[PDB]
Parts: structure tokens; sequence; C-alpha cells
């Protein structure tokens, strides 16, 4: 059972300037999606510190990068406070619309999309490579549940029957054709030790064989 969501209007128009806009520094998008983990792995430390049982999913706070050459997605998991159905479906979006809003003044203003971070959606800079995010995702409060959209407008929510993950995120970039520069081990480490080089948990790069 997959229920389909119409995207806010604000954000339907975000998404296609990413795509549309003929933008060359494409790779400040994995900077986000650290980030995005970043923070999810802040909230889940900081609530277990007045609850040490919202561990009990997990302990390690880390990131892992796995890109898939056959399969041409590349990988970002995170062992984060994870996601509920109300975030994936509203909340994160009512949050998100006002930063949208601010987000195409500030382009006319001067203002570039590598500053998409400074507004609460640089998420939204993973269709920069991606032409369909897969977000698989499991909150301490909620079940496992799985995010996917190809921009168009719409996404849809289901829940998730693959691997168990216990607790965090897993956000899958099918990439586009012409950007598979960002499955090269020796291009996503560039990519991390510039842009997220400050970043207080593990970054792992899964090499492929
Ligand atoms: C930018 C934001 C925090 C809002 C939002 C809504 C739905 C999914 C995500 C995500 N997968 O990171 C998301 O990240």
């Amino acid at each position: 059972e997959v229920e389909t969501f119409a995207f806010q209007a604000e954000i339907a128009q975000l998404m296609s300037l990413i795509i549309n806009t003929f933008y060359s520094n494409k790779e400040i998008f994995l900077r986000e999606l650290i980030s995005n983990s970043s923070d999810a792995l802040d909230k889940i430390r900081y609530e277990s510190l007045t609850d040490p049982s919202k561990l009990d999913s997990g302990k390690e706070l880390h990131i892992n990068l796995i890109p898939n050459k056959q399969d041409r997605t590349l990988t970002i998991v995170d062992t984060g406070i994870g996601m509920t159905k109300a975030d994936l479906i509203n909340n994160l979006g009512t949050i998100a619309k006002s930063g949208t809003k601010a987000f195409m003044e500030a382009l006319q203003a001067g203002a570039d999309i590598s500053m998409i971070g400074q507004f609460g959606v640089g998420f939204y800079s993973a269709y920069l490579v991606a032409e369909k995010v897969t977000v698989i995702t499991k909150h301490n409060d909620d079940e496992q549940y799985a995010w996917e959209s190809s921009a168009g407008g719409s996404f849809t929510v289901r829940t998730d029957t693959g691997e168990p993950m216990g607790r965090g995120t897993k956000v899958i970039l099918h990439l586009k054709e012409d950007q598979t520069e960002y499955l090269e081990e020796r291009r996503i480490k560039e990519i991390v030790k510039k842009h997220s080089q400050f970043i207080g948990y593990p970054i792992t790069l899964f090499v492929e064989k």
C-alpha cells in the first residue's frame, strides 16, 4: 500500500528550479546531505542525555557513504534520530515552506544555489545530481517508512518491508547519467575533505571491489 502526495507549490517550484537551472558546482549536494546527517545525529545524542533508552536501537553515531556503480546509486546512511510519517509527509515541509520563499528571494538578489543550506532546505539540493531520491528512515516512535520522489510535483510514502535499520535515515540517490563522477572513490574524497572536514561524527567511505 503506497500513498501518493502532492508537494507544496513553493517546494515544487524550488525543485524544478534545482533540476533545470544550469549550475556547474553540483558537488555541494554532498555537503548538505552530510550536514543534514550531522543534525540528525546531534538530535538523537542530545535526547539520550536525559534518556539513554533512546539509544537501545543503536549506540553508534556515524555517517556512511556507499557508492554503487552497478545500480548507479550514491547512498548516505546515518544513525541519527530518524524520521516519522508526519515528518515525511507534513511537518518538515511546513518548516521548509518559509526557507524556500526566502531562498528564491535570495537567488534574485545575487545569491546562488550553493547557499541553499543557509535556508534549511539543503536536502532538495540532492536533485542537482539525482533524477530520483529514495529515503528509508526509522524513528524510535514510528515504523520504518520509505520516501520516494522523481520530482514532478509529487512524492510517495509507504511502509518499508526491506532490511530493518533500527534507527536513522538512508538516502539513496539515483544519479543522473551525466553525474556518475560522484561514484568515484577519489571524487567523494575531495568533496568530503573540502566541504565536510569539520563534522563531529565519523564519515566512512565504503569503497567498492
Ligand atoms: C530539508 C528537510 C529537513 C525537509 C525534508 C522533508 C522530507 C525529507 C527530507 C529528507 N529526506 O532529508 C527533508 O529534509
